[PDB]
């Protein structure tokens, strides 16, 4: 995914992600190449409780802010949102 793509794409950006495996509080969205990124415990939606929450499975895919990168893991974690930091600031 990412971890080749830090010199020609940079953070701030949207990338789709696939459901495929969990963390105790996190879903692991499959990103490509091997590497996966971050999906919260809300799936999607477009708003609350249920939008599209029951129309995305696993292996299926939503868009993600492409917010950060940890530097000793070398990936990439993204808040499933968008924009994420666009609500009032």
């Amino acid at each position: 995914m990412f971890n080749n793509w830090v010199a020609l794409n940079k953070k701030g950006a949207i990338v789709t992600g696939k459901v495929t495996a969990v963390d105790a509080k996190g879903a692991t969205v499959e990103l490509a190449d091997g590497v996966e990124g971050y999906l919260r415990a809300s799936e999607a939606s477009r708003d609350r409780v249920e939008d599209a929450t029951l129309v995305l499975s696993v292996g299926d895919e939503v868009e993600a802010k492409f917010t950060g990168v940890d530097r000793k893991n070398r990936a990439i974690s993204l808040s499933v949102r968008a924009k994420d930091e666009a609500d009032e600031k």
